[PDB]
């Protein structure tokens, strides 16, 4: 009664089947009859018939995206027997037509990324319960494809349709006879040059309209882009939006706009998000009558409207920006200007809820920082990727014109006001650099090629920084007072500052670490640390997590050198230590015993350990997680229970373990998760996993072992049957390497 | 075929390379004709009379690093070897010098062991010794004993030329050294004092190494023990008075604060003087000793900085003008802020001075015009400063500095070289390079340069032929970039991915077409995936393009036609590196647009599941094709249909499962075929069918999971019948199955 090939998972009172990416040649007939959702994506399935899903009474969702994985044949009426089927994902299946006889019960159908150039009544009109219909990306770029034929009135019978996406197809015109139930209409990149008055006239419920990419701005496009003749603007009739009273979202990115008709927004009192990226609106940004029409606008994106070849001294912001009373975020990337002056952002300064200013990628050379102070509620000052100095490749489910990840890492932003100056050229922080700023909590100085010696005075003007990112610089740690002016500092990321650390002959000082009363997380990764000056030990009463990966503990803990034997011992509060990627072949016993007894989580993965002393776990009574993945370990103790009472997770994947000793699991009651995958186990003896006492083992990973599928595997097979509480994932990847004829088969399948 | 060793005859020598082979004992299958034998890095734990008992022809044995994961040698184990000359026993954890070693020995190496007693019984009867290495037996924080040197132990060694006792605790120079000595290494031996009598007899001495005695310990990257109070080594006035032939003196890290000029009174041929890691800032300023060295060619004064001191200027004595033969001056780690023209006046008088090394000095500013006032200056090494817009240790290498060239020989070969790497010249202004000499070789690597090169930046040094701009942030937004360098031949733009990764900014590589002499171009690791307006790279001159570590997977995406001819315009190209481009497949049209001139094509380390072999028809000059590290499972039936120029095919680290009939005899042009690390059970006779004999030379097959049954017999016969065909490391060509033959070489059955 152990499910195969799928993995069943409890989700919200129901069981779903995860069966994706398992090299399945066809729909498995062993799917649990009670499953409500079935993910069969990324397999090699080529055929779907009315026999594929028999008996699955309560199946509401099927994902068949990407079959076969590098044409899916679906018979007429194949899904008709599934009475509860609501959502059917058929993306990236090379479909030539919409499948015939789709179930009337469908509320969601996705046919994205196929070869469908004809939307017919035979295919669609009978699907009267459809709410969401995705037909995007069937004909686009330089793909060899036909222009899309939309049968007249095909969508007319879809009276519950709320979302229609037709983006990235050749449409030429907005389809007539759209149902008035529509809430979201996606028509991006459809080669529509003209929007008439009758196009959207009857869509009184529309909350989103996407017309982006029609008459695109094609200069420097990272895709094959074809402009309207002459690079003309999209042509939107004066009355084209007169009846869209409920509109909240309007995307007009890359429509080659030079002029925004203010009348378009006359009847849109709820417009909340306006996307105007990749146009030619520098003029409109400066004057902009339309800006007076949007008192409820929360997000305005005007990025990449730069004038080709133009590098003006200043940005020109209309006084009418002051009329955007509800504005929360303003995105002004790729405007391109040399200098940000205080008077230039005047109109923005009285906006009550404006919390985000995004000025990335403007080649700004200099800024008058005191201006941000004159704002009302600024939480995020994003100035990444400028020139500031001292003193299919496109995801069809993502935004096409910008990334959607947060501007600031949420862990950093959570502390408070953020200033992102990453990817600039602040190579030196002088006495006055950070004066007249707001109370910054989150400061990003990553990749500024800063080579200075932090001395303890640089951040004095912003003394309440909690999270400081100084990664990817070339910092010279030659002063024990470095960063000490930041008394409340909790997170310090110093990753990738290896420049000076790798030079044996210069001085290196890390003693400043001990000064902080509140420092919790310190990342020293990829710094090539192998030698320190005078003080060889890291010390801190507060530090909870140290990432020391990508350094040279192999040199630090070299047998002929005693000096670094206690390097981490003074981190009394430490619970997480990452020692991965340190080229470790062995850890001296005395060095290992000098690791903080307070550790709950220890990572030594991706080294070259040929040796591990399991006995030393006796000195780590709080240790819960031990990660030894990706080493060269051959040996497993048979006495683990004598060495730990606390270990919950033991990760041993990608090692050279070929034998599981008798009584390995005996009396280790704490162990919940054992990962032995990608090792050299040929079998598992009865006595290996046997126990008399209580065991809370709930996960055992074994995939990627060269199992011997003779009768010697019978005992473990029996053990699997008697322990269904113990999940073994990727059973299709738990594979017989022998005998010659049983090769490639799952061990779960054997007479 | 030799097993397990790889035996090769080289100019009146026969060498068996048997190293790193997991050997558990000395093989009895060594060829009798073998002279030099390398058994290093195996698991041999025992050496006896029986071990080499069959081999009387051995002149050289290397047993270093055995066993890799202590080596036991019986008394007289090597004694029956009459021709044994060189014996290498390094890193074997030997507790003593092996007893009964053969008197025929001329070189013996006991480096990196546990030997703490140097005795007559072990050494004194080895009369023919020239080179004796005993270094690194007791050092740093190793648990070990003081070295005992039995009185007169070296006295019978009257042919001894080289003696190395470095990194052992000696405390004194051993007495009664043979006068035949040419080189004496005594580094890091805790010798505080040098008397007049210590080197008295050594009339033939050309090298003396006394480094690391009374060391300078501040910031040492090793366990370092200073003399009491950090005092200097104590060298008597007359200590060197008889060292007439000396060419090399190493006094690095001996805590010298003073050099006695009289040390060099009788030393007229001294050539290399090493004074690193001392406290010689004062002597560098005065330096009476500088008058005593007319034939000195190399002088290393690196890392003599005063602790905590950061002076404005370097103080060079006028006496430096007396070093008329000086060729290289090394002044790293002196530490000063500014170099003025007047500070180097004494050096400008030196007729042959060709290298100045000022690395790691934290220099802020340089008056570059000073470099014009040198006649023979060929290397100006200013790497790793602060210039801005205007066991852990190899016992066989130098301990105090790296020995590699300061500047790549390929760069320096063009002429006067200037290395400004690892500085802060983040943009080049109009006057940055004025008053420089005529530079042929320029390194600007790692300067955080983010500027848009515009065609004027290098006008003052227009004859640069090799330009290294790696590891910067260059913004290629101008089509005239670098065009002022008419004679440019090698251009390295590796690791400037900063702006290439941003889609929204413009990217311009059109400048490549403007050079008439550009031969080699390195565009590696730039993450290039989009270009502005011009999608093609063009050059009539370019011979080599390195495009590794970019995004050809995106450039050659199925839905995009724009980059289909990206390399077509490189008409002279013979070598193209497309490695690390995340390629799952290459569009047929894209591959056909690769330059027909190609002789060498690397597509290694991608993710290719497919390769159209027929497309090789359009490459008549193709000789090397590198397809290593992909996912390929399919070879073409008939390869000679598609190529006749192919000399080398590298298919290792793929998923190849069967070899089509006729493959191994198919291509008359093929010499080297690499099938190592694939998925092979056998090579069938079908594949070995021969109308005509193969020109094959090398065939790599190691790492394949061969099944070992009577069906390989047909391949074994082919192995025996073709010996012109070299198949390397047969001990790693190994049966995977069945269990009894598992782990064994296919030649064993
Ligand atoms: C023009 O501008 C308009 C308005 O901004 C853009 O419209 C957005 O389009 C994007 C991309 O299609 C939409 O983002 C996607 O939304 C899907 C629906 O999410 C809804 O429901 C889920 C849960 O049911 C909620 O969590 C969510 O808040 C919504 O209520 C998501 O399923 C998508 O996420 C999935 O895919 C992404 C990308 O692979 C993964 O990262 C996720 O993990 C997940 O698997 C995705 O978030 C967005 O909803 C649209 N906005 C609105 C308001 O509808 C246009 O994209 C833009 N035009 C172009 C061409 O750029
Ligand atoms: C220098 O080193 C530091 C310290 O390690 C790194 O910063 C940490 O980065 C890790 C990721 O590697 C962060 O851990 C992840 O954080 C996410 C936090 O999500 C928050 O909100 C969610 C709900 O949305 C909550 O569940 C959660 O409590 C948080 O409040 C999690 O989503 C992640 O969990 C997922 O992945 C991990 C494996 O990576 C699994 O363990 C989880 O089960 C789950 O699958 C994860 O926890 C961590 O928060 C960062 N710490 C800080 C202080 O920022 C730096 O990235 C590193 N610098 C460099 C350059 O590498
Ligand atoms: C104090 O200063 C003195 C004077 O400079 C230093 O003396 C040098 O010491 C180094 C390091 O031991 C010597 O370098 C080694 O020389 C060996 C001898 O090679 C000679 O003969 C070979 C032919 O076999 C010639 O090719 C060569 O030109 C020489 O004539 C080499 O065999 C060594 O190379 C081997 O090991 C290295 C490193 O692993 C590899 O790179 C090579 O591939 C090779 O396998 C090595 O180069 C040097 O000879 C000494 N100088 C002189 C003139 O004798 C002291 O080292 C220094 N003290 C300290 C402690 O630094
Ligand atoms: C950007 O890309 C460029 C161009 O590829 C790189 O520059 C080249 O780097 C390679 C090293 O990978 C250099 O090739 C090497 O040259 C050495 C010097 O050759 C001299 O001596 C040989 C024989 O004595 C002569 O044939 C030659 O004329 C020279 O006089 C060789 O010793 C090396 O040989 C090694 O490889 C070959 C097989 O390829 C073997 O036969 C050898 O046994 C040995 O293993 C090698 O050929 C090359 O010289 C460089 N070219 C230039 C113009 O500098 C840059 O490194 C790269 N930049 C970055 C950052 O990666
Ligand atoms: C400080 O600024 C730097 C530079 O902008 C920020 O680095 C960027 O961080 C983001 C978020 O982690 C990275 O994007 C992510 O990459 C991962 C792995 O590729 C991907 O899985 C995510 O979906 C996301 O795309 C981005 O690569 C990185 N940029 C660079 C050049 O390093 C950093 O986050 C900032 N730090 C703080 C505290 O905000
Ligand atoms: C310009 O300056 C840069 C920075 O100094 C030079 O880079 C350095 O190049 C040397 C020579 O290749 C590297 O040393 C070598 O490394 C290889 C690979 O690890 C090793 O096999 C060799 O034995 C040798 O140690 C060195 O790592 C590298 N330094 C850095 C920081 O990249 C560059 O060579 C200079 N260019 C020219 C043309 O002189
Ligand atoms: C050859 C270097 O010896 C030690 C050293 N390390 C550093 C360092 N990490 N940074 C420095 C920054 C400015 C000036 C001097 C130094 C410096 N220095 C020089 C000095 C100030 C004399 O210690
Ligand atoms: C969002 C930018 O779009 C195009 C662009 N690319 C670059 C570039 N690679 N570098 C620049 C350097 C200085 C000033 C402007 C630019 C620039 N610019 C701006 C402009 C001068 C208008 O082309
Ligand atoms: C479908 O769901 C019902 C509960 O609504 C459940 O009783 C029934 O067993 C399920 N059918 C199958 C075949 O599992
Ligand atoms: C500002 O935001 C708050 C909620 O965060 C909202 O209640 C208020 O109406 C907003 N003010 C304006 C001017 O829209
Ligand atoms: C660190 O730098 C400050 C400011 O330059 C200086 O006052 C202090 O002496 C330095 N601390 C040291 C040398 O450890
Ligand atoms: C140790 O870490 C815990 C959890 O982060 C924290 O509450 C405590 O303040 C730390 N101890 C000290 C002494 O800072
Ligand atoms: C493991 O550690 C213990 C010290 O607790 C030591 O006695 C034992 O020798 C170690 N095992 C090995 C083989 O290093
Ligand atoms: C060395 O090898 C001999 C066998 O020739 C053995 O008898 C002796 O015990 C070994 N000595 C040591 C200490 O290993
Ligand atoms: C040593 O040198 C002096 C000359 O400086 C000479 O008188 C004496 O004979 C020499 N001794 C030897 C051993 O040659
Ligand atoms: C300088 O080197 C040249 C060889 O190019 C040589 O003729 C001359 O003797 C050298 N001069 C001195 C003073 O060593
Ligand atoms: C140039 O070098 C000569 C020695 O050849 C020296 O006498 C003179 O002072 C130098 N001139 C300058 C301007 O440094
Ligand atoms: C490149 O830069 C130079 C100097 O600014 C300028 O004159 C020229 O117009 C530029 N070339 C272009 C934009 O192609
Ligand atoms: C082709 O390359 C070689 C250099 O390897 C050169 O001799 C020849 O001039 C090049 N062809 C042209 C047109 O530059
Ligand atoms: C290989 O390329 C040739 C074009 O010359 C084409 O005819 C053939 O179909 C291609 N083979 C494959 C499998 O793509």
């Amino acid at each position: 009664s152990r499910s195969y090939p799928c993995d069943e998972k409890k989700q919200n009172d129901s069981v779903i089947a995860e069966c994706s990416n398992r090299r399945l040649q066809e729909v498995p007939q062993t799917v649990g009859k009670y499953v409500t959702e079935l993910d069969l994506s990324d397999n090699f399935i080529t055929h779907i018939t009315n026999e594929s899903f028999q008996g699955l009474q309560n199946l509401t969702k099927i994902n068949l995206n990407h079959n076969p994985n590098v044409g899916l044949n679906i018979t007429d009426g194949a899904f008709l027997n599934l009475k509860n089927l609501r959502e059917l994902l058929l993306e990236d299946n090379q479909l030539p037509q919409i499948p015939s006889g789709l179930p009337e019960s469908l509320t969601e159908l996705s046919l994205i990324q196929n070869n469908i150039y004809n939307i017919t009544k035979e295919g669609i009109s009978r699907l009267i319960n459809l709410k969401n219909l995705y037909l995007a990306w069937n004909c686009y770029f330089n793909k060899v494809c036909e222009k899309t034929n939309i049968e007249d009135g095909v969508f007319e019978t879809l009276t519950n349709l709320e979302l229609l996406s037709l983006s990235f197809n050749s449409l030429s015109h907005v389809p007539p006879k759209l149902p008035s139930s529509l809430r979201k209409l996606f028509l991006s990149n459809t080669q529509i040059k003209y929007i008439s008055e009758e196009d959207f006239k009857g869509l009184i419920n529309l909350t989103l309209l996407d017309l982006s990419g029609n008459c695109p701005r094609c200069f420097n496009a990272p895709f094959p882009c074809v402009p309207c003749d002459g690079g003309a603007s999209i042509n939107i009739d004066r009355f084209a939006f007169q009846n869209l009273t409920q509109l909240r979202y309007l995307n007009l990115s890359s429509t080659s706009l030079r002029k925004i008709n203010a009348a378009w927004f006359k009847n849109m009192p709820h417009l909340k998000v306006l996307d105007l990226e990749f146009n030619y609106l520098v003029g409109e940004i400066a004057s902009g009558a339309f800006l007076t029409m949007l008192p409820r606008l929360e997000i305005l994106d005007l990025s990449f409207n730069y004038i080709k070849g133009s590098y003006p001294q200043h940005i020109n912001i209309s006084r009418n920006f002051s009329k955007l009373l509800s504005l929360r975020a303003l995105h002004l990337r790729g405007y391109v200007f040399q200098e940000l002056r205080e008077d230039d952002f005047q109109p923005l300064m009285q906006l009550p809820n404006l919390s985000t200013i995004n000025l990335g990628i403007n080649f700004i050379k200099q800024i008058d920082f005191k201006l941000f102070q004159n704002f009302s509620n600024l939480e995020i000052i994003y100035l990444s990727e400028n020139r500031i100095s001292p003193l299919f490749e496109f995801d069809p489910h993502s935004n096409f014109y910008h990334f959607t990840r947060p501007l600031i890492k949420p862990q950093c932003a959570a502390y408070g006001k953020a200033l992102d100056l990453s990817l600039n050229s602040i190579f030196f922080i002088g006495p006055n650099q950070f004066e007249n700023l707001p109370d910054i909590a989150c400061l990003n100085l990553s990749a500024n090629s800063n080579a200075q010696v932090l001395s303890g005075t640089e951040f004095s003007a912003i003394p309440h920084v909690k999270y400081l990112d100084l990664t990817n610089n070339r910092l010279d740690f030659d002063n024990a007072s470095a960063l000490t002016e930041l008394s409340d500092l909790e997170v310090l990321d110093l990753s990738y500052n290896s420049h000076y650390f790798r030079i044996a002959g210069v001085t290196h000082h890390l003693e400043f670490i001990q000064n902080f009363t509140n420092l919790k997380v310190l990342n020293l990764s990829h710094n090539n640390i192998y030698t320190l000056t005078d003080k060889y030990n890291l010390e801190s009463k507060s530090l909870v997590e140290l990432v020391f990966s990508g350094n040279r503990l192999d040199i630090l803990w070299n047998d002929d050198d005693n000096r670094y034997i206690s390097i981490f011992k003074g981190l009394k509060n430490l619970t997480r230590l990452d020692l991965s990627l340190n080229r470790l072949k062995h850890i001296p016993n005395e060095a290992f015993l000098n690791l903080p007894a307070s550790l709950t989580e220890l990572h030594i993965n991706d080294n070259m350990l040929k040796f591990f002393n399991w006995t030393l776990l006796q000195q780590f009574p709080r240790l819960e997680l031990l990660d030894l993945r990706g080493n060269k370990l051959l040996f497993l103790t048979d006495s683990l229970s004598d060495f730990t009472s606390s270990l919950r997770t033991l990760l041993l994947s990608h090692n050279r373990i070929s034998h599981l000793p008798s009584g390995f699991l005996s009396e280790v009651s704490s162990l919940k998760h054992l990962d032995l995958s990608s090792n050299l186990l040929k079998t598992i003896n009865k006595s290996a996993l046997e126990t008399k006492t209580t065991t809370k083992l709930s996960m055992l990973e074994l995939h990627g072992n060269p199992f011997e599928c003779t009768c010697d595997i019978g005992d473990f097979r029996r053990w699997m049957d008697e322990h269904l509480n113990v999940k073994i994932p990727r059973l299709v990847d738990v594979i017989c390497a022998s005998p010659g004829d049983q090769r490639g088969k799952s061990i779960v399948s054997l007479e």
